[PDB]
């Protein structure tokens, strides 16, 4: 609760990746307000890089811990804490191409501490995963629900395309407490993640992020 996730909170993030069989390794700081929904990412490509792929597909695997929720919809994965929350994550991407991510949350001297693992596949070559061709997501809603002692969302997430139109993911994303905590009824999270900045070759990168929970019903 509040006292241990306090109005400001530092995270450290490592993620080990492959995608199309290329490995790489991510290694970030961030920083946000979990009450007011905003957080800022550092993410320095330590290993792997330049990255032959759309940095896109990886932004948004880089902290459901900095959701603004209503007072009347329990905050599951705040409330997760100190043992946290593991996620595991799967986008089907209309060309075929498939990412599935695990995430480990955890606190630990007062930071949490974010471990990803991400597998893409069967992004084909000419396509604009493995041409960088995408320009960042736009807004996205994710459905909320909870399921089998779970919290489920679901989101139609959309990447704009440099020459114009749009690339589809479907995501599915199961996010389970480690302790068992009050799971919250069906809501959406209204989410907006920009690249704030990047240099040349995407092997240094800041993504903000603003993520609020709003009632369905």
């Amino acid at each position: 609760n509040m006292a241990i996730i306090k109005e400001f909170m530092r995270f450290k993030v490592h993620m080990e990746g492959s995608v199309n069989g290329h490995e790489f390794e991510i290694e970030g700081e961030g920083e946000g307000r979990p009450y007011e929904g905003t957080q800022t990412a550092k993410l320095k490509v330590t290993k792997g890089g330049p990255l032959p792929f759309a940095w896109d597909i990886l932004s948004p695997q880089f902290s459901k811990a900095y959701v603004k929720h209503p007072a009347d919809i329990p905050d599951y994965l705040k409330l997760s804490f100190p043992e946290g929350f593991k996620w595991e994550r799967v986008m089907n991407f209309e060309d075929g191409g498939v990412v599935t991510v695990t995430q480990d949350s955890s606190l630990q001297d007062g930071e949490f501490i974010y471990k990803v693992k991400l597998r893409g596949t069967n992004f084909p070559s000419d396509g604009p995963v493995m041409q960088k061709k995408t320009m960042g997501w736009e807004a996205s809603s994710e459905r909320m629900y909870p399921e089998d002692g779970a919290l489920k969302g679901e989101i139609k997430q959309r990447l704009k395309l440099k020459d114009g139109g749009h690339y589809d993911a479907e995501v599915k994303t199961t996010y389970k407490a480690k302790k068992p905590v009050q799971l919250p009824g069906a809501y959406n999270v209204n989410i907006k993640l920009d690249i704030t900045s990047h240099n040349e070759d995407y092997t240094i990168v800041e993504q903000y992020e603003r993520a609020e929970g709003r009632h369905s019903t």
